[PDB]
């Protein structure tokens, strides 16, 4: 727990439903915690940088079964960043994943929102995580 | 090779078909070893954390043709520890793809089990690496 | 700025057409730069290793639409090293995606080539990202 040690990563265990305020943000969260050292990673869903620096990310968003089609964000304090996709009708199943890096002041916000689509059927076995990869 | 240091990086190099051991066993293995700093990365498939720490570990494995469904497990001291999956009859290729970031302590094993389906084709050009991210 | 800390990363941000370059060397660049320390990524398209040492790689190669098929090649000095496809015709959005470790001697270039296919409708959202994990 030095203050260059910064990591997290996460799971969804099971697939229940999304709850009601993940329903109206449209952030995705994962509730099974695998590393959170520094505890930055809050509310399951949002990473909150501690420090100046470079800082890398990669998530991996299963849809169960066709949705139609889904389109995952990351997010750094409200706008996009980075996408994925999770297409078709008839594969199932198929994964939204992406990965980055990122320059973060202190206090900067990323977490993953759902721009298209709906995780009706759960979004279990997906996974977010990220890391400090050096301070600036 | 302080002991800071610590990564491996490992392909499938051919299309040979899986030998009896990985049959019986089910774990995944990688032949090209692209890189292997502190050797703790043996067998071709399991990797020995060399102290306490948080790792990170990334898979990719490609079913040459429909198989017809793999699933691949990460796996820690024999436990499941993240799933991923590669399904459809009509698409070729397709990858089950994951990663994630672990708390270890000393002595423990992660390597790639198959849950479901066999490489009966072969799983070249699949990739299986990981690393130190810091000690604890 | 220290040179312990090296890292890049980079988007395609728009659906436009590859430029005449990027079709004879066809070699897959990337506009948008969100991280790039130290500078050694340089030409949108390849990475120069400032010092000898481990180094984490990771693409995602997203095909606008059926290309047919195309095959991205992670490479070394002109010689490949890792492979990923993008392969359905009724599939789309569909992403060739890999990553790895490598050891790198000083100078050593590190970029992606486009072995089978084209990226006709553009390769929008494609990522292209690497860090030093340590000296060595
Ligand atoms: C949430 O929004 C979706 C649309 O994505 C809607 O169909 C669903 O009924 C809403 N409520 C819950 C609890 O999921
Ligand atoms: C291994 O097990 C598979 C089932 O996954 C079986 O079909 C095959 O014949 C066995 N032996 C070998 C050498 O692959
Ligand atoms: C580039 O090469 C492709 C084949 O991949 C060809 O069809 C195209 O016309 C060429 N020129 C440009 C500007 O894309």
């Amino acid at each position: 727990a030095a203050n260059s040690k910064v990591a997290f990563s996460a799971v969804r265990s099971t697939n229940h439903e999304p709850s009601e305020m993940s329903n109206k943000t449209r952030i995705i969260y994962f509730d099974q915690i695998l590393v959170n050292v520094g505890n930055f990673f809050t509310l399951e869903s949002v990473f909150v940088a501690p420090r100046k620096g470079i800082y890398s990310f990669s998530f991996h968003v299963i849809k169960v079964y066709q949705s139609q089609t889904i389109q995952v964000n990351l997010m750094l304090n409200g706008k996009p960043v980075i996408s994925a996709f999770a297409g078709d009708k008839d594969v199932t199943r198929e994964a939204a994943t992406n990965g980055v890096l990122l320059y973060l002041d202190k206090e900067d916000k990323v977490y993953l929102k759902l721009e298209k689509g709906n995780l009706l059927g759960g979004w279990q076995y997906s996974t977010f995580s990220g890391f400090l990869v050096f301070p600036l």
